[PDB]
């Protein structure tokens, strides 16, 4: 039973490092959401623990956009005001065109703010400031609620 | 406070009594601005919030695509298939099912169980396919 994310590139690369100087053929198993079988878990000779692997940030608008679609399906208006951070292509595809796919009489729209650049040493505090800016500017007089 | 579908089910009513129109504000990773924080009439946590369980083979198969890109062994990933969200790139589903050969490892989609009556779960179904496809591998588990 494996500590942390093994998975991760400084462990993983050197892990696969041996394996392939070890020379025999791997299988790295995954169940479904009831999870693996008994019997594949007593064969394991690692085990890895799939709670440590969270959700990535640019993910947390697409499941809180998914959640207010359902929302609506079982005048005011609502915005989703997000800072768009960066999601993979295989996500962005798919949500672009999820949020075409709404019907018109829904009272939803996703506002995505430029995410600041977070590279060598940027002055976090005061990326987040601007991001808030444009995010409250967004929002006008709307009643403001939070997620974090 | 914790977002969920009961709280939210039953906010989206209230929201719509004092008909003001809503904003719901998401930071970036680092969290939300003191400005917007000051702003907030309510606050949802967030925390709870858990990557969808058909995004965790995906998330593997990246994993060890980029650590095979930095270094006769054969690895296969050997993954349940579960269903796509929604908002998945159309074509997504196929590619997982049919991943392709010039990648570094192989992906072994085993299809998710589902009428018939017997005595075996549809885990104990998916483990007997899945050591099936490992054999006399080195297994590692991921759960």
């Amino acid at each position: 039973m494996i500590p942390g994310k093994p998975w991760d590139t400084p462990q993983l690369a050197a892990e696969l490092e041996r394996w392939k100087l070890d020379g025999r053929d791997v299988s790295l198993l995954i169940g479904g959401p009831e999870g693996l079988s008994p019997a594949c878990k007593a064969a394991a000779e690692q085990s890895w623990s799939l709670s440590a692997l969270t959700l990535p940030h640019p993910l947390v608008r697409v499941l809180v956009a998914e959640s207010l679609y359902r929302a609506f399906s079982i005048s005011m208006k609502l915005q989703l005001v997000a800072v768009g951070t960066k999601m993979p292509d295989w996500v962005q595809t798919g949500f672009t065109e999820y949020l075409r796919r709404f019907p018109k009489d829904m009272p939803f729209e996703l506002i995505e703010i430029p995410a600041g650049k977070r590279g060598k040493n940027a002055d976090i505090k005061r990326i987040l400031d601007k991001e808030g800016e444009q995010m409250l500017a967004a929002a006008g007089k709307n009643r403001i609620v939070t997620l974090d």
